[PDB]
């Protein structure tokens, strides 16, 4: 009997950069993040196990990558090491575009962990199987606001993942991810937090005296769901890890110009309102995630699209929750101060707090037919 | 009746944070090397007015406000030194620190013409921070102090011009737009918001004074290149570290320093590096028997167009035709018109006395 869960990416706020140990996958700070909702994104992950099957095989999006990826099989072990009905095969989808944003090997991994963890009936918690395959994966195991304890133990097992506040938490806050324009290849994550570990010496000073507190306060900006902390914050930890790779040697850089017109947009926006009513962060490229409140979508979203017009249609310019386009005020259009770049923005996500992996009960959503694909 | 010129420099481990705004105090030391005026410089006539209504300033045939507060700081501190006076200024800088070089210049005319002792660096301060670092030739470093009068942050020269006959340096101007957040508010805002820019100053910038002056001594160009690269990083990292963030590097900005690092990787050695200010334009070092093949890596990056009929200034300079195997380890696609044009300097000496009795920017008055 095939098995399907579905698993959500998140969003860092406290950003995850650089490793202490890259055979566990252990990170030199701590790490704060949201979870996105399912509504709007997911990974879907199906699994079927044994009758001699012909061997342990795994399907994505469809090419049929190779079990020997030492990530895989860290995590396959894992998952197997944890069962104290031999092979398996496993199939998984998802809907979000390679362009859209980042933080799909995380989803990917979590979901993984999950529906196999649920193939041997594995109840104990697999934080530490979904980091061996994805640092970040262990903080999409749950719903709301997560955090990615970077543990104490050298055996990495006290690096796991800890909820901080459930999704109903807070109901009005919004997320927005500005899929921008970019050509520019960029460097992988992986490789690239390792140059900055071994040559960055603000990103050691970042993470032994600067994240910790951080952390500390942005549980403490989440509990009481206050926006204008939670949003600065935000905004500067996402300032820092950039940061941390422009000190890195060669320097490396995520952020395009569409990028900075965005960070400007918000500061701009929110010094009109004399008030932070709008967050950005940014990951491992140019594109922007904005966080607000669901009373201040309308008219930020209606700011981006005076700043970056698609070029006529409003069709899949907006995506996921349903946003009705606001009118710009004319001092606010003015605030903005900003010519703008006609097809800067290629479209937006538009989402909000989601719950953990979930898992499905439809046999018609199973991806691995009664034997392979589809 | 007197003028002089003085040269700008750039800084290779970064003046970026002041401690005390009124005094222009540092938070960190810095060094930088002195570009020479057989390229770049400022020219000033001072002339004491021995009557004439009030104290006037031009600047490239424009009137200006004497009343600037860094300028009356300038002449206060110099005319407290040793009267009436009236000043002209120019420059071959077209619209980087000319700021710097503008008060070197200021402060060591009027020097001459009130025919003050000596060391001016507090002079030079006080109208401008880097400009202290504008009195000496070659590799010149500015001390910030440890007194809270602020007599002791001053100019302290490394090695003097003559050190390295070989070190080059070329000013790629770039072209830009965005209108840049100015260097004095910029930094002030670092200061009071950025983490990051406590822990340079603090643990980073002293070790790599030391260093950067290692490198001047031994001539070691590949240790000298990737110590100044890390640290123009380091102050542009500071910049995004502050809230809201800076940018000075743009698009451009990007490629050359990519196209940097790329052309070192061809060669397997350190032969280039590259610093910025608080503006994209880069600022190339490197040794004089490669200068050649770089510029024409540059020209290959950002064709010129117009065979870039003005695209070399300062000292002349053929671009080596570049081979098939280098283009190939750049993997640039073109950007013409990335670049405006390339100026070509070396390590200069220290302000200068300009003794021909024609160079004066005014006669019997303040005009040409």
């Amino acid at each position: 009997a095939a098995v399907t869960c579905t698993a959500p990416v998140n969003i860092a706020v406290i950003k995850y950069w650089g490793k202490r140990d890259e055979e566990l996958v252990l990170p030199i700070n701590s790490s704060l993040s949201v979870t996105l909702h399912q509504d709007q994104l997911k990974t879907t992950t199906t699994a079927v196990i044994s009758k001699d099957f012909t061997e342990d095989r795994i399907w994505l999006n469809g090419r049929e990558e190779d079990v020997g990826q030492p990530r895989l099989q860290a995590c396959l072990r894992e998952i197997r090491c944890l069962a104290r009905s031999c092979k398996v095969h496993v199939a998984s989808v998802n809907n979000f575009p390679t362009a859209a944003g980042l933080a799909s090997s995380a989803a990917g991994y979590a979901c993984l962990a999950y529906t196999l963890a649920r193939v041997y009936g594995v109840e104990s918690d697999l934080s530490e199987v979904a980091r061996r395959g994805s640092g970040s994966a262990c903080r999409s195991l749950y719903g709301g606001f997560v955090e990615w304890q970077m543990g104490e133990q050298a055996d990495g097992k006290d690096s796991i993942a800890r909820q901080v506040a459930p999704e109903s938490h807070w109901p009005e806050l919004r997320v927005l991810i500005l899929v921008v324009s970019a050509e520019k290849k960029l460097t992988g994550s992986t490789v690239g937090m390792r140059a900055s570990v071994e040559t960055s010496p603000l990103l050691r000073f970042r993470a032994e005296s600067v994240v910790p507190a951080r952390m500390a306060e942005m549980a403490r900006c989440i509990r009481e769901r206050d926006f204008p902390s939670f949003a600065q914050l935000t905004m500067k930890d996402s300032n820092q890890f950039h940061a941390t790779c422009l000190d890195t040697f060669p320097p490396i850089s995520y952020l395009n110009a569409i990028s900075w017109r965005i960070i400007h947009l918000v500061h701009r926006f929110n010094a009109h309102h004399g008030d932070t009513k709008v967050a950005y962060t940014f990951d491992a490229g140019p594109n922007a995630v904005i966080f607000t409140l669901d009373d201040t979508v309308a008219e930020f979203v209606a700011a981006v699209w005076h700043g970056f017009p698609p070029g006529s249609n409003g069709d899949t310019f907006l995506k996921g929750l349903q946003v009705r386009p606001a009118p710009l005020s004319a001092e606010l259009q003015a605030a903005l101060a900003m010519e703008p770049t006609p097809g800067g923005v290629k479209y937006i996500i538009v989402t909000q707090v989601g719950p953990g992996p979930q898992i499905l009960d439809d046999p018609c959503a199973h991806l691995l037919g009664p034997d392979g694909l589809p």
